[PDB]
């Protein structure tokens, strides 16, 4: 037995405003004892393994292998400050799949079954994704991972990335849907690192770059390198031999909560220097932003070699 409560806590600030927030909710909770809201009713009364929150719902985990998912909008006029979906939409449940794990993504899910089978659908639509050639494969990028003949262990999700942990000790790492063209080099496949010594893989968990690994007694990270390392290895490169990037190079960035896709319009001199982006629309693959430079990747991957940013 529980109950749930809703916060929304601004981004920019402090660790005092966090602390004022949860005050907040345990005032509500104690000096008011407000009534809980009927369409969480029924998931009070059960247990929760886990509990994520994509960009406009969130999804809930049972420990009976259920996964149902709740739409929430937060308003800036009364910033519970967050408005709930009318009604609840559950997980078709066929066979008895009995999930485990959860992720959230930007743009879908993610599920472990009970065998392991990386069930997923997109917060748009409202149905689990069924392939008609092959009905019991999902995920269309499973086969790609090549997690389709593999017992998945661990699972790990962010906005963009989302990172999978096998029984047979491989970690496999993909990025979302929206993140398409850069795919090439943040992906790998199925595979065994013989950085991991071979033991139990006891926690998994990634960020909007890389992806860090916790066995028995070792923490192992992989991904972008930090932004401080990146540009200390960029001053260490050009400045030694005594234009950083080419114009019109494509990059991805988490500006702002939304991940977005860009081109660069000017070539780049100072690197603390913000320069302007020119947007990608999705669309476009199938206007004008002053992205921070920070926050901006450049995937494109452009005397001695150029330094590695991955």
């Amino acid at each position: 037995m529980t109950s749930i409560h809703f916060v929304v806590h601004p981004l920019p600030g402090t660790e005092d405003q966090l602390n004022d927030r949860l005050r907040e909710v345990s005032e509500k909770l104690n000096k008011y004892n407000l009534n809980s809201h009927p369409p969480l009713n029924v998931l009070e009364q059960a247990t929760i393994k886990q509990c994520v929150v994509g960009p406009n719902h969130a999804a809930f985990l049972l420990e009976d292998g259920r996964v149902c998912r709740i739409g929430f909008s937060v308003q800036p006029d009364r910033l519970s400050p967050v408005s709930l979906g009318e009604d609840l939409q559950w997980w078709p449940d066929k066979d008895g799949t009995k999930f485990i794990c959860i992720g959230a993504l930007y743009s879908e899910l993610l599920a472990v079954s009970s065998k392991g089978e990386l069930y997923q659908w997109k917060w748009s639509e409202s149905e689990p994704y069924r392939n008609a050639q092959n009905p019991s494969l999902h995920h269309p990028r499973a086969t790609f991972l090549g997690l389709t003949n593999e017992k998945i262990v661990l699972l790990s999700a962010n906005s963009i990335r989302a990172t999978v942990a096998t029984e047979n000790n491989k970690v496999a790492t993909w990025v979302d849907e929206t993140l398409s063209s850069v795919a090439s080099k943040l992906e790998h496949t199925a595979q065994t690192y013989s950085e991991l010594q071979g033991e139990r893989i006891v926690s998994l968990h990634c960020c909007a770059l890389y992806t860090c690994a916790q066995l028995e007694n070792s923490l192992y990270w992989w991904g972008v390198v930090p932004f401080s390392q990146r540009k200390k290895m960029l001053e260490k490169a050009r400045a030694k031999n005594k234009p950083l990037y080419h114009a019109g190079a494509v990059a991805f960035s988490i500006s702002a909560g939304i991940p977005k896709v860009g081109v660069l319009m000017e070539s780049v001199w100072n690197m603390n220097d913000s320069c302007r982006f020119q947007l990608r629309s999705p669309e476009s693959l199938k206007n004008e932003e002053q992205w921070s430079l920070r926050e901006v990747v450049f995937v494109e991957d452009v005397t001695p070699k150029v330094p590695d940013c991955f």
